[PDB]
């Protein structure tokens, strides 16, 4: 699929949108399964707009999944 | 450390530079230990210098590991 280490929010992409075209990426990647969550978690930790990355660093330790991540933001927005 | 995603290889910097940080920075990721070695063998694929992304690309399948991969670039170069 798409190049998912290459992926990043864009100036007109919401946060959403974004996780949506990372995850299908992810998803479609050579990445052993087990790895996809993390590998997820880390870029919406790291490649989302810098409002966003300040967002989900104050997300709780006991939130450990792209759903939880997701719902966390979009509830806030 | 570093944020690994968020790595690519610069237009001053080698391929092997590169490859140093970007491992530096995925040893230092929260992502579990087994899954280090892909991520890194996607990033080098994906966030390399276009020139380097296309020789990585004529590897041969048995290259499966990091090591072996910045051996077959830097031995081209």
């Amino acid at each position: 699929a798409g190049p998912w280490a290459d992926i990043m929010q864009g100036p007109s992409e919401s946060f959403v949108d974004f996780a949506n075209r990372l995850i299908k990426a992810v998803e479609g990647s050579d990445l052993p399964p087990s790895c996809r969550a993390p590998v997820i978690i880390d870029c919406f930790r790291q490649k989302s707009q810098p409002d966003i990355q300040q967002l989900i660093r104050t997300a709780p330790s006991t939130l450990t999944t792209p759903g939880e991540i997701i719902k966390y933001v979009l509830d806030r927005q």
